[PDB]
């Protein structure tokens, strides 16, 4: 299978990338390097996670020891949801490319479909516990995504967590200039959104899959909640074909034609992650995968259900 697909903007994604949310600071310029020794192209990351300098610190080296060209690179940030004002959206950007040390990212997107009040704080709560909106609306931030295309900051910019119904507004917006490339979802044999990722790709908008594995560290983790890769019907398809459960995890979503972002920062799991290409499941195998969807988030941002752009009321 080919490494990279055609975006809309004309520039080739790797299907294959390294996820950062959660990744210590001070492990995830080793896991970073080890990524890109091992093959790895595109990261994964977010002013969110807050350890943008970090990746950067990787990223930095491996070009300085020329190990990787930066054109050879594919690196991916995400706009904070307390940066939707259209003043503030090129400082962030600004912000991410000099953590990350770079002069461009090859893609950036809204990370939330929900804009909140811009300030220190990355969730502003009310003296109830509520998250304080921004009156922005998603059609003026993706203005302004727009214009850090014009400004050389970004090749490509993108969403994160629409619904099909977000998705169309962009489409729809009065005077879009540019269409979005990608639609970053959280997706695996337990969510398997067959419906968006349908309309995303007939529209020519490519998704990447998040949380792959089930994102077993999430911290709201709980012992009742259903587990991929303790899953003995996966761990069955994996034994089958001599791989391990992450492996044949990674494998699902190339197959549909998305990108995939499994997180690690274990050197042996970041190998072992990325060596995908060698094998096949067959359509019998992803029509078994796809029937353990029970429409499960890891994600499901569940202090924002109020918010009039929350993403998830809608069947997709
Ligand atoms: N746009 C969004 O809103 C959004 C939301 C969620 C995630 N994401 C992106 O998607 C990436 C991946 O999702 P995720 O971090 O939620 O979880 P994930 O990739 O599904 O799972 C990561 C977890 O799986 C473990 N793991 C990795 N490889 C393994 C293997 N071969 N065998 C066993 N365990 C393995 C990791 O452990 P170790 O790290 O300890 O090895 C880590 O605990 C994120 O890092 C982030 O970049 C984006
Ligand atoms: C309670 C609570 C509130 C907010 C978060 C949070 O910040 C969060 C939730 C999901 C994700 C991953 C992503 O959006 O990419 N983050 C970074 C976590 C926990």
């Amino acid at each position: 299978m080919a490494s990279r697909l055609l975006l809309n903007n004309g520039a080739k994604m790797p299907i294959l990338g390294l996820g950062t949310w959660k990744s210590p600071p001070g492990q995830v310029t080793e896991a970073v390097k080890v990524a890109i020794d091992v093959g790895y192209r595109h990261i994964d990351c977010a002013h969110v996670y807050q350890n943008e300098n970090e990746v950067g610190v990787a990223i930095q080296e491996k070009l300085r020891e020329q190990v990787v060209k930066r054109e050879e690179l594919f690196i991916v940030s995400k706009l904070w949801c307390t940066y939707h004002e259209k003043g503030l959206v090129k400082g962030a950007c600004q912000k991410t490319l000099s953590d990350l040390k770079l002069d461009y990212l090859d893609l950036y997107l809204i990370h939330w479909p929900t804009g909140f009040k811009p300030g220190k704080e990355f969730f502003p709560l009310d003296e109830s516990g509520n998250v304080v909106p921004s009156d922005t609306n998603i059609l003026d931030t993706w203005a302004a995504m727009e214009e850090l295309v014009d400004e050389g900051l970004v090749k490509a910019i993108g969403i994160s967590n629409f619904n099909h119904l977000q998705v169309e507004m962009i489409l729809n917006k009065p005077g879009l200039k540019y269409k979005p490339a990608v639609n970053q979802i959280e997706c695996h044999p337990y969510l398997t959104q067959e419906k968006l990722i349908q309309y995303c790709q007939s529209k020519g908008i490519v998704v990447t899959a998040y949380s792959p594995l089930g994102s077993p560290d999430r911290p709201w983790a709980k012992p009742e909640d259903p587990s991929l890769l303790e899953d003995p019907r996966i761990k069955a398809i994996a034994a089958k074909h001599n791989k391990t459960t992450a492996q044949v995890l990674i494998r699902f979503p190339m197959q549909r034609n998305l990108v995939v972002i499994p997180k690690s920062v274990t050197p042996e799991r970041i190998a072992e992650n990325f060596k995908v290409f060698d094998f096949e499941l067959s359509s019998q195998d992803m029509t078994t995968l796809l029937s353990y969807n029970r429409n499960w988030r890891v994600c499901a941002l569940l202090s924002c259900t109020s918010h009039k752009d929350y993403p998830f009321h809608e069947e997709f």
